[PDB]
């Protein structure tokens, strides 16, 4: 990207539409740059997530990892990256199937 810009937080690479199989591991990649850096956040259908979930978690690289997926988990993920500068968010849906 461009190292030395002025504006809102940009998501070099966000989540994409992936079709995983229930009872698996979902990995939602999300990389955003900013000065300071934006605050990565995942919203499930417009709700805090994972927030309070043991199975679900996020890595230092804003990587949302969820184990023991479920056909119900299928929803709309939004990686929000708010930064002192501005604000931004991505769009992606994780389609969970029984037989892929």
């Amino acid at each position: 990207g461009s190292s030395g810009s002025s504006g809102p937080p940009i998501i070099l690479q966000g989540p994409a539409n992936q079709t995983l199989a229930v009872d698996g591991t979902a990995l939602l990649k999300c990389k955003a740059t900013g000065d300071p850096l934006p605050v990565i956040s995942w919203l499930k259908e417009g709700f805090t997530f994972p927030g309070r979930d043991p199975r679900a978690t996020i890595q230092e690289q804003g990587t949302l990892q969820i184990k023991n997926l479920r056909i119900s988990d299928t929803g709309t993920y939004t990686c929000v990256a708010t930064s002192s500068s501005g604000e931004t968010s991505w769009s992606a849906v994780l389609d969970v199937t029984e037989s892929g």
